């Protein structure tokens, strides 16, 4: 005895928008979030651009005093819960709330708390370091922080899959409800990582773009791409069972269907050259939602922007689902939000699914001519989606999709 | 078709040994792997005890050039793998690798590696950050890192629950191989976090115990408890269905047959005062195990030597199980090993049933007044354990218990 698992709600925080609105308004004029560096000095770095959430607005929900407990990285997701919880209608009074759970996917955690005590250490030594350090840079805490605000009692944890986090923390809210053993999730992903060491770190890497102009740093599927641009932000989703939310009468907004994780076990930053990890999590995730690869109507890339990535992820779209398919990265947009990218995107999905329209891979102007798979970028594409996947393929070889079925 | 879960071998690094046998004779003999910190320069601390790996076998697998792609708390998972992988002479050449899947729980990650590469990005710029930095420490990388050397296919994942995050691991293999999506799964948790950062973090929080003498610093349920010792190291175990173990004719070391976690949603440090959560995640287990409260023949507790701890898990046991089930803190002996306690406690659980014998809670002389569970110190006790139960309660109001079986 399974339940379908549907979407009632959720909520953003993103470089392009705070709420679906604005979010979904950027998408479809193509306005980017990418801009030059704000958040610290990078004249020292080859890396100058970011895509910052530059109009967080804490005020709505947060006073000042909160930021001696929270992190950013737990702030945007705390706001984006809200957000989803305020967008489904939940009425957390009117819930058993040991079958209400919470997942916070983050790839880093608190990041900044991190760097900044650690300097404090060195500098003034151990009494200098702040008592709520840990509290605030522990990737678990932003689940906690979410679970304690709405009294969540169920399940609750964070998973890290790197760039996966948030598609597999979907797929395990999903695979909890399906099977039986919560009824009602607040599940999604956060990441603040806009800083001097995580910049420095992925630069270091040679992960990311050094490309001075915004506009053409964050291209998925383009021959000049060079590394991704990184974002910031959260996307939080409000699941239940669809029983749950027949029963509250409550307002579906999409369908989980399918959910396929496997790992290259290949190298610990290359993917898989010829995309076969990502090809069988495509495949796990069709068979579950028991649809034919035809029935894609729409693929979100992972589409980080770097030359590998590309190069197979379109093999591997190609393989399974073919060459109609339309396709695109919405990372063009938001950069590459780690942790949290899983959730926006899987925003973003949903979004296109309600919108009848294929967002495009903005900046993008000329495909790599080896990827046959078809990359939508210069304008957006009107079409019915159905059923559209959600890629994520992370540094470790974790490779997560998520298949969501159009609500009727 | 539900399956039945069981263990077929386990490694182990820790502070008290890195193999099962040596392991189980510290336990066995009352030698404590508590002592004066040498992982780095503590002068100017309050804390100056830790349970540290001062013997880890590095040139088993290793070559000097790993260290240059591994922080330590991915050799720990690596080497716990191996050790389990050929305890469980498990010829992973031969296996369904696309049903073969890896999770490595790690509170914090390589924070050393962190640390380091901060000072190093604000002494020398950021042109000397380490291009390896990042997949060093990401807390998911040593997940990726452990099914590359095995070849593993499926489930890759990291949980991070703090101190539940293996016991959430193991769950949650457990649930996946239950369930059918996999056969086999090497499952575990690695800490590494004995470094003036982490050490810093817990002392300004004030949960770490000042204790100088170190055969009293880590006295769990003892009336003059204080707070934890920090400890380092990994478990990991191999679990296969049933089918799986008979069909190539496997030594069955024990079966998980119930997980339970619920979240306190109360406090980001403290714990739930009566023990609620606690409460439920206990009775989950139980439900799932289909056994009754006097099935429970051992309580491996989380016992980490705090005031609120030991009051709050007394309860809770004492509420579901009773005044007569003997209870034991191994964190006594091996520290608490944060993202790595459920694993290595999920090992002694495993052991205790294989040695009819209850391991004592060492250092402990006096217990609590108010505490009314059947705490063993002094020495240990001999009995069967055809069942037991781990309990692990983290920061972030996380709680996890797993049901263990003996086999049997």
């Amino acid at each position: 005895k399974l339940n379908r698992v549907v979407v009632t709600g959720y909520g953003v925080t993103s470089p392009i928008g705070n709420t679906p609105a604005e979010f979904w308004n950027s998408l479809a004029t193509g306005k980017i979030g990418i801009g030059g560096i704000t958040k610290f000095d990078h004249s020292d770095f080859d890396v100058h651009n970011a895509a910052e959430i530059q109009d967080f607005p804490f005020d709505k929900y947060f006073v000042k005093k909160d930021t001696n407990r929270f992190d950013n990285y737990s702030l945007y997701a705390l706001y984006a819960a809200q957000e989803a919880v305020n967008h489904a209608n939940l009425d957390v009074a009117a819930l058993n709330r040991d079958r209400f759970g919470v997942i916070v996917a983050s790839g880093i955690g608190g990041i900044k708390e991190i760097e900044d005590q650690v300097l404090r250490l060195h500098e003034k030594g151990p009494k200098r370091v702040k008592p709520m350090t840990l509290p605030k840079a522990l990737p678990n805490m932003a689940s906690g922080n979410v679970a304690m605000r709405f009294g969540a009692n169920g399940v609750c944890k964070s998973i890290n899959t790197a760039c996966s986090s948030s598609n597999d923390a979907i797929g395990d809210a999903f695979r909890s409800i399906k099977f039986g053993f919560q009824d009602v999730m607040l599940v999604g992903g956060t990441e603040a990582s806009i800083t001097p060491f995580a910049i420095a770190g992925f630069q270091a890497l040679t992960a990311l773009s050094t490309t001075e102009d915004p506009t053409r740093a964050s291209i998925p599927f383009d021959k000049d791409r060079n590394g991704f641009v990184m974002g910031e932000g959260s996307g939080m989703l409000v699941l239940e069972s669809l029983e749950h939310a027949e029963k509250r009468g409550a307002t579906i907004l999409a369908e989980v269907v399918g959910y396929g994780n496997t790992c290259d076990a290949y190298h610990m930053t290359s993917p898989h050259p010829e995309g076969q990890g990502a090809i069988k999590a495509i495949k796990l995730a069709l068979e579950e939602a028991e649809i034919s690869p035809e029935q894609v109507a729409y693929v979100n890339a992972h589409g980080t922007s770097t030359p590998a990535n590309e190069k197979g992820e379109s093999g591997a779209i190609v393989a399974v689902l073919g060459k109609a398919v339309p396709v695109s990265s919405t990372k063009s947009f938001t950069g590459h939000l780690l942790g949290a990218a899983g959730a926006v995107e899987a925003i973003v999905t949903i979004e296109a699914m309600r919108h009848n329209f294929v967002p495009m891979t903005a900046g993008t102007s000329e495909v790599s001519d080896y990827i046959e798979a078809n990359v939508v970028y210069g304008q957006g594409l009107a079409k019915e989606i159905p059923y559209a996947i959600s890629n994520t393929f992370g540094f470790g070889g974790h490779n997560a999709v998520l298949a969501f079925k159009r609500w009727a």
